[PDB]
């Protein structure tokens, strides 16, 4: 809700489903971040881009 009321936060997840569809994980893509509720939801899922990305 919180950055689907704010285009400022809604850049949030732009960048976080960004970070994911460079990093080739279409299942997060998908997933983890439509399962967003708030901006802060968001930034959570940013960590756990990262987490996913890391694979090595």
């Amino acid at each position: 809700t919180t950055y689907k009321l704010i285009l400022n936060l809604k850049q949030a997840k732009e960048e976080a489903i960004k970070e994911l569809v460079d990093a080739g994980i279409a299942e997060k893509y998908f997933k983890l971040i439509a399962n967003a509720k708030t901006v802060e939801g968001v930034w959570t899922y940013k960590d756990e881009i990262k987490t996913f990305t890391v694979t090595e």
